[PDB]
């Protein structure tokens, strides 16, 4: 990906970092046809204007707080 693509989608204040996952992984990989291959580690744009690297549950449940800390539901993603 040296184009440089986003992901924003509507998260719930439920969504874990592995239905997270899910939801990339079906925007990414979820056609059966020959060969797939998923992902993992992904970034996203935080709140100060710039994409960081998210942890796991950890960084999901805190940059989850901060999208509701004001209206914010959509989550943004990066293919590096």
């Amino acid at each position: 990906g040296a184009m440089g693509s986003i992901f924003t989608l509507l998260v719930e204040k439920v969504w874990n970092f592995d239905d997270l996952i899910m939801a990339i992984n079906s925007k990414i990989s979820n056609t059966h046809n020959n060969n797939i291959s998923p992902i993992t580690k992904i970034k996203y744009q935080d709140e100060d204007g710039d994409f960081v690297v998210l942890g796991s549950d950890e960084d999901w449940n805190v940059a989850k707080e901060m999208l509701a800390e004001n209206n914010e539901k959509f989550l943004n993603i990066r293919l590096y």
